């Protein structure tokens, strides 16, 4: 979720309603605001939907007032429902909130023997009961947070407030991320600094646990322990890009096209003299990356398959050990940890909370540092990490991560070349690593003229409930990604296996009616593969293969080919991603469902 | 597959059906039998189906004389059929199979193209036209295979025959396992020992490239160009365990709640007042374990589940890193290896192609040793591995592994102990395990007397297609394991996410018609897990969930608990499997399914 808070004299309806536009990334299944006017009138507004819902529900009955929170949210506790939206009451105590309080259960009862009546099934309520409990006993907003706060569990990034004092809101964070921001003569919080640029560059990052105490003139931090701080506020140079359809009919379209020239960007000023030149990341980082003996990456979805594949290049070609574990299980088990461990992250949006719990685990282990390959600046996996690695894609809207992916493994593969040439080795597997990446962009664009022929194949899973994907090796991470781009917007059942694995309990699956996708280069793992396809076929399986010009398979009526042009076996994993993508695509468009935007998810998700 | 051979004065046909029914755990598609008596008179017998049809067909016309070979099958190339099953023929050539042929496709065409006639689909067709393509060249059958072998790519485990000469049979090896059986008067060979038991106790393993000259009077062993070598012979104690059903009505059942002795067994002797005691592994194990840095595990399905439980454990109880791997997946990669790393392979036949294939090329990479986990005396993998950890669960027939699984858990859990201990961490780590150990049989025993809840929940599966199972932690690899065991046994489309993993994407497979399997054990993991689970709530899913008892779990139309007793942390993941077996066994006798022997499958994937 998404949370947006305005002090000012003016009407802020607007300043909330474009914040939660930027925000959008964070949840749309609904969103509202609420706003005060100098007299203590509150108006409160919500709709079931995406945040353009409640936009034209509010152009047709303004809000007037200078106070006032939103909120944009991803579906946890309760079903989507006005009912469920934020912003939840307690009679004059009004509160948003991105995070989760695990200890709801408890709470909720307690709160209900004292007399309060829970009308949502969320678990936010609770905070503005408890906050409402609170204040009842005495003092001001800020004392009463301050003892609420403590009796919480688990994460919130809220903004409270009291309609009754219209001129104060209270903000409290832990975990989910808070940004202040400094107006003249009034003030802001938002999710994010992209949510608040409109009116404002100057920020202050709340630090875990901070209590922010906030007036249209004055911002008053207090830490975890209560203590009165100073946080420092920066300027900042960000730019909000909207994104774009161009010509396109979907935004996960437009993002595939792009791809070429999105990783065309991602090299830019990073191959210097035919070497990889990570120069960016400041002049010493060559000390840092010399000590690496093994490497730890983290990451969840799909930027968890892109890890997947550079283990595999991290280990054959680097000689570097490399472990990638799902960031929500490296959380919460007590792991060994090697020596001379590099910590990275790979995540597009920067804000996935599992990610970033992992990264804030990470800090208390002593890993040699943390890089965080990343595609949105100033986000929170940016500015929590020691280091960076922007991938340079251009805004990505659509869920499905396309160019995210390929841009993803663009940078893990200049980083297997750079770390080649600090331990020593041939010279010669960064040349091949740099002349693969190189071609790369052409590479695609060809794939995209393939086209047509993955969309005429596509028609074939018009009545299909289900599919498997086949890869060996550095594609076995690409099999993984195909069937996870198709089950998220066609919601076809899709399922990925190691190709070798199959046989070992799921053949089990396979009948007449079970399609079977594969990517097949043409390598030395290819006779191998050959062979978990023939005892596929043997059990009845449709067979769907891109496989390389000279792969040498054969068209018949459990066997339709794509004819793939020959790859860079290097890049080949990236290259064989692109059909997959236009394969889920147009799956999606056959089944009818919501491309960018499908049910039940967001495209960033900030909780866990 | 599984092959027979016999050259004896006696018919052999018996001996032949015996080693099958002895080597039906290898495949049960089809099965096949060629007998020639002195004179030349070949009587070819073939059915599709399990070795029963076959043991049938030859009981109605019986097939007379002294030499022979048999073969039951695991379809790879072409379906289940008569027209496929071996012995293969090409006019006085017979061959029967156990490998694949991986260059097949090129050896065909140049065989079609001398004016064969391929009669099947299978790789193992041109074993045999190929033979009789060298013979045709001249001298005798021992020197036309040996030039045929290294125009063969990939495995084999072949006999031979002419039958135009009926007192010889040849024999070649590769990669795949093959036994030669010397009797008195008499002479065998088969994929296993056991097979040949009810023959001979003494045996001679062929090693890699090695081809065998058998009579009736003679062996005689050669290698690769064609030298004589000499292979020792030695005497088995090894005993046959057939299986029974008990009182019950599928093995896999009776396999379930047996396992309580099953663990009694794997224990007995390893516990020696608190602390674990694996002095069986002889005099000077701790030498060589207490160098261990790093853990390598190797193994397929059920048992690479096993092994991802044990990271978990390794990694946080004795604070020793631990990887796990497909073994497919490591046999064909370029690794980096760790200092001081133990090999481990997990594996309940000691017969699994990859799994052997893991465990021969890591020989080449200098770990410190190779321990095998297995629960079959005597198997490929017991042979082939410096030590081994048998789980003494008795032979299991059912193709899905229900004690198997469990006892190579104690097996683990108790080598964790020992390494806490080498390692000189708190005593008290090896206390919880051992005393966790110990309680395990009764605990499991208090567990199944819940069968019938679970039996009156399986009701709910039988017009589904489609589950989701998920876990945290060490029990994330339990849904792994459940999910893999709904599929194989009732074809339903089950698969497993962490926990927190499935809001990346996956959830959007969840409807008001998708049924989600969790496991919750009452540890520190639980609030989180819960948030999980209402994520899935409030998109409408239908839950399943096994908690403890204490868990705070409450019935509802869309959330149906079985209480489970109260466990000890450490043997939880043990523990939470059982219900889970019984899930899949109930739903698997709804569905009506072949419980015991699931469609597609074989009990172990001898090939890869
Ligand atoms: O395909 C869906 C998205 O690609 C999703 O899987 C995403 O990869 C994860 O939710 C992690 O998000 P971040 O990359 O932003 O961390
Ligand atoms: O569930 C079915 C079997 O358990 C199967 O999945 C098995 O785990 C693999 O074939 C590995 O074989 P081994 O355990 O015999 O090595
Ligand atoms: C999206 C988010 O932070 C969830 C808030 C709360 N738990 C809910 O509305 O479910
Ligand atoms: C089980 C086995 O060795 C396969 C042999 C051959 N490829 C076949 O019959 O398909």
């Amino acid at each position: 979720c998404g949370i947006v808070g305005a002090i000012a004299q003016r009407d802020v309806a607007e300043i909330l309603l474009e914040g939660l536009r930027r925000l959008e990334y964070r949840g749309y299944d609904s969103a509202g605001l609420a706003v005060v006017d100098a007299e203590g009138h509150m108006t409160r507004l919500r709709r079931l939907g995406k945040v353009q819902m409640l936009a034209q529900a509010a152009e047709e009955h303004p809000l007037h007032g200078g106070t006032g929170i939103a909120h944009t949210r991803w579906a946890t506790h309760g079903e989507p429902s006005e009912v469920n939206a934020h912003p939840h009451v307690s009679e004059h105590i009004v509160v948003v909130h991105n995070g989760i309080i695990e200890n709801h259960e408890p709470l909720r009862e307690e709160l209900k023997a004292r007399g309060y009546t829970f009308v949502s099934e969320t678990d936010t309520e609770v905070i503005a009961h408890l906050v409402n409990w609170e204040l009842k006993q005495g003092g001001t907003l800020r004392e009463a947070v301050l003892r609420a706060i403590p009796q919480l569990r688990g994460a919130y990034g809220t903004v409270i407030m009291d309609s009754r004092h219209p001129d104060t809101l209270l903000a409290a964070r832990s975990g989910s991320p808070l940004v202040i921001g400094l107006g003249m003569g009034e003030n802001f919080i938002a999710s994010d600094q992209l949510a608040l640029l409109p009116v404002t560059r100057r920020f202050i990052f709340l630090e875990e646990g901070d209590i922010a105490e906030i007036t249209r003139r004055s911002v008053n931090i207090f830490d975890k322990t209560g203590a009165e701080v100073k946080r420092q506020d920066i300027e900042s140079n960000l730019q909000y890009d909207a994104g774009d359809k161009g010509i396109y009919r979907h935004y996960m379209q437009k993002e595939i096209y792009e791809q070429p020239n999105a990783i065309k960007n991602t090299l830019t000023g990073r191959i210097s003299h035919g070497q990889v030149d990570l120069s960016e990341l400041g002049p010493n980082a060559d000390e840092l990356l010399s000590k690496v003996e093994h490497i730890q990456i983290l990451a969840c979805g799909t930027s968890y398959n892109s890890g997947m594949v550079s283990r595999y290049w991290f280990e054959s070609l680097a000689g570097i050990p490399c472990d990638v574990e799902i960031a929500s299980e490296f959380r919460y088990r007590k792991s060994a940890v090697r020596r001379n461990s590099l910590m990275i992250t790979l995540s597009q949006s920067g804000e996935t909370a599992d990610t970033l719990a992992g990264l804030r685990l990470s800090k208390e282990l002593g890993y040699l540092g943390s890089l965080a390959i990343c595609n949105v600046p100033g986000s929170s996996l940016v500015r929590e990490s020691d280091l960076a690695l922007m991938t340079n894609a251009g805004t990505e809207i659509g869920v499905a991560s396309t160019k995210a992916f390929t841009t993803q493994l663009t940078v893990l593969l200049m980083l297997v070349a750079k770390l080649s040439r600090l331990k020593g080795l041939d010279a010669s597997i960064e040349h091949d690593i740099v002349h693969g990446l190189q071609a790369l962009p052409s590479r695609i664009e060809q794939m995209l003229s393939q086209d047509k022929r993955i969309e005429a194949l596509a028609e074939d899973f018009s009545d299909k409930h289900h599919a498997l994907f086949l890869g060996r090796g550095d594609q076995y991470p690409i099999a993984l990604e195909g069937a996870l781009k198709l089950k998220e917007i066609s919601y076809i059942h899709a399922e990925a296996y190691a190709a070798g694995e199959l046989k070992h309990g799921p053949l089990a699956l396979i009948d007449a009616d079970m399609p079977v996708i594969v990517v097949a280069p043409n390598n030395e793992l290819l006779e191998k593969l050959k062979s978990n396809i023939e005892e596929v076929r043997a059990r009845g399986g449709q067979l769907y293969v891109f496989a390389d010009q000279d792969a040498g398979f054969v068209s018949s009526d459990n066997m339709h080919i794509i004819e793939m042009p020959h790859v860079e076996e290097v890049i080949a994993p990236i290259f064989y991603t692109v059909p997959l993508q236009l394969l889920a695509y147009h799956v999606a468009l056959i089944k009818g469902t919501d491309v960018d935007q499908p049910r039940n998810l967001a495209k960033s998700v900030t909780v866990e």
